[PDB]
């Protein structure tokens, strides 16, 4: 299935979308999110 | 969907953008990234 991780969306980089998200421990990852996500959202993400 | 891969951005080559990224295992790939990415970021990339 995957592991349990929560991150917060800071900046969305849409350019015809990806998101820079901060995890629980200050880590920053830029992940692929579907169109509909906004900044400030909390998302569940794995490895 | 795609597989799970993490890479680190080393150099951005913007010239009117692409990025040289190192994966988990020292591999280097130059991928297409949207405008907003910076060097040192960790990005999720597939095949």
């Amino acid at each position: 299935p995957g592991k349990k991780f929560v991150a917060r969306v800071e900046e969305i980089l849409h350019d015809p979308p990806v998101a820079r998200v901060k995890f629980e421990d200050g880590t920053k990852r830029v992940v692929i999110i579907p169109k509909g996500i906004k900044v400030g959202d909390v998302v569940e993400v794995k490895k």
